[PDB]
């Protein structure tokens, strides 16, 4: 009955993923560290999954480190960077943008509050909702250690120019090296891109990349890509313990979850283009129907000029004092969506800081609703929720 | 055809746990923070599991914080303590910790790290080489004006020896009244109860601790964990290691792993419902096991889990058979049925190095080098014991026979 359009918040598990998790729970329950066959069996599942993730993003198995999820992966990159700077050695400097996920913004703000590091939160262009390359390069100081920019924004869907950033940073690094300055590394939070658009680390040129399983129909765990970890790129751990994950992330491996993530990654490798095309077809049809139904009263908050965006995201607002996002969704009987990051669902009456950062007017941001379609969404489901929205609007704003 | 006796390394999942996880994956996949029924349904599964864990250890739901496993839980309490120390002062200087010499890597290493980085000072109290237990008097004797945390494992994973946590907590509570009188900050107590859950009753009111680590895969649950914090936000502070979405009341952000939490809650219910049965059964099997080992090997056997005057886990039997050729890993390499280990899995890459824990417990190097750790479980039978004992006899004879 309901129509789910909140895939950016989380995705359901593919049946093959569920199957993998289940078989691992039953068949490969042994401690992966144990010498006997049962332990070696779990280890192989883990090795296979590491290769799956590596293949998904075009990196190598040795560049993948499993973590409990996106939040851990993001905090890890930031924590490692601070340690690296102190080992190389005044505080480390970070460069990021104003629309990152809480797992990037907050750990950085925390470092600032504690006076451990200095951070330049580069405002995104209020024109295209994208961080601009020149603003990032201009922010680099002798103490700059890491540039962390999300590949795609979870609320707007806007793609950031990661590949250009890495390229410009590489160029600037050649000068720093000759000058005796350490290199500025680059990390990208790719949580919302995986499974929606091709993600290749060689194309992106990044040194770190965050992988989030529950964004691409996988389990609630994740990983962190680190270009030639320990050799080409340094990684200092947050956790200390039994030596798992080459001591970069100790703790008995969660084989079942890893198995699920691996299978999830395989499906992306094999079908990413199919998913992307279907999402784009559905999202475009969705925007077409919303425009036909609401005309001049609707504003498409995800259609910025000159920039790319996820194929599945359509953040929009309908003009009207009575059409606050959370009020509209409350009146919907079929549509399941959100007004922004799930992480902020306890204050839905407040305009999204992210949309405001993107130049979206306050009253437009207050009425914003984020629709994010998925692999299974159909045109018939789009029609259903457009009609659901029509009734919700007519009830709140009334006829115009 | 194999007989598993390495439950202290990890345990298989109970059928019900597996079902709980599978059900959650299929029916409760929504984001717990979402403003619609799908999200509300996952949150309820999480709340139920929180209550389940609380009941298992005699605490309250509000005092349970889910984590990714034992390692995270242990690192978290140590991190939080460092933060707390400085915060209280702010309201150059280093916090002091007290632990013992036989803690798991997830307690020992984070503490060594702080010492190396000059972030804190730590007193690694040596356990008794007589009873392999850390003594209450030695811990209290190590207390300094700057001591803020005493962390002692409830049960050792290699020997099975039970540490006097309730008495440690009692003596610290009395000391804190004296410290408060002079205006000094209080000393908190944490216990790594990884190896005790599901094997013996664990009651936070009995133990008197402020923090307690819970490890799912040690009691037939999923590979995640939790941290008990006594009246968190009211009687005990907890400073987060991770920052982000506000989940777990911001003590541990990150979209909740509902299926794993579902499994953990179910594993906890089983312990709550059947702990006495599990314990009594393990004790019977383990005691029968030692009887048979002594019967078959006689005076050649050394029982390394039989220290005088102390309690021990009901399922553990660490032992050694004398002989230059009977190194633990060598013996196990010859076994065709028995599945065990020579120490914490975490150190399997160097099974040829005598256990530092056994050595710290007074076990002579000749005995320590030949140690094998047998840890039985809920399903282990006396028949299976007889099998591995014959498997050991066979193995021993091969090792000592013509080259
Ligand atoms: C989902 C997401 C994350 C990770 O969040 P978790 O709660 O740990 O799953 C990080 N960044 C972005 C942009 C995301 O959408
Ligand atoms: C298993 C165990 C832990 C936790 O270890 P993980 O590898 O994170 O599951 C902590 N302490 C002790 C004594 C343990 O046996």
């Amino acid at each position: 009955r309901k129509v789910y359009m909140d895939y950016n918040a989380t995705t359901p598990l593919e049946p093959e993923v569920i199957q993998a998790v289940t078989e691992a729970m039953k068949e490969a329950w042994g401690n992966p560290s144990s010498s006997y066959v049962a332990g070696r069996k779990a280890k192989d599942i883990i090795n296979t999954a590491r290769a799956s993730l590596a293949k998904m993003i075009g990196g190598k198995p040795q560049d993948i480190i499993f973590t409990s999820g996106g939040t851990e992966s993001n905090n890890l990159v930031i924590h490692s960077t601070v340690r690296c700077f102190h080992e190389q050695q005044t505080r480390p400097h970070f460069i990021t943008c104003t629309v990152e996920h809480d797992s990037i913004r907050l750990p950085l703000e925390h470092l600032v509050e504690d006076q451990v590091a200095e951070v330049t939160f580069v405002p995104v262009s209020k024109v295209n909702g994208q961080v601009e390359v020149e603003d990032i390069l201009a922010a680099v100081r002798p103490t700059t250690c890491l540039v962390t920019i999300m590949l795609a924004n979870n609320e707007t869907g806007v793609i950031m120019p990661i590949s250009e950033i890495s390229r410009r940073i590489k160029a600037l690094n050649q000068i720093r090296a000759a000058s005796g300055l350490p290199r500025v590394l680059v990390h990208t939070d790719a949580a919302q891109a995986l499974g929606k658009r091709r993600v290749d680390v060689e194309d992106l040129g990044v040194d770190f990349l965050t992988i989030v399983g529950h964004k691409f129909y996988g389990p609630r765990i994740g990983a962190l890509y680190v270009r030639g970890v320990g050799k080409l790129t340094p990684l200092y751990p947050m956790l200390f313990g039994g030596g798992q994950e080459r001591n970069f992330r100790p703790g008995t491996e969660n084989t079942p979850m890893i198995a699920g993530l691996g299978k999830a990654a395989d499906l992306v490798s094999e079908n990413c283009e199919t998913y992307e095309a279907h999402m784009r077809d559905i999202r475009d049809y969705l925007e077409e129907r919303l425009e036909a139904e609401f005309g001049k009263r609707i504003h498409l908050n995800s259609r910025f000029p000159g920039v790319e965006r996820l194929p599945n995201t359509c953040n929009f607002s309908i003009q009207g004092s009575q059409l606050r996002g959370y009020m509209v969704l409350a009146q919907c009987q079929t549509l399941l969506a959100s007004v922004g990051a799930s992480c902020h669902s306890d204050h839905e009456d407040r305009p999204s800081p992210v949309l405001l950062s993107c130049g979206i007017p306050v009253d437009v941001a207050r009425n914003a609703v984020r629709l994010s379609v998925g692999r299974s969404t159909t045109r018939a489901e789009v029609d259903l929720i457009v009609q659901d929205l029509k009734q919700a609007v007519n009830q709140l704003e009334g006829p115009v």
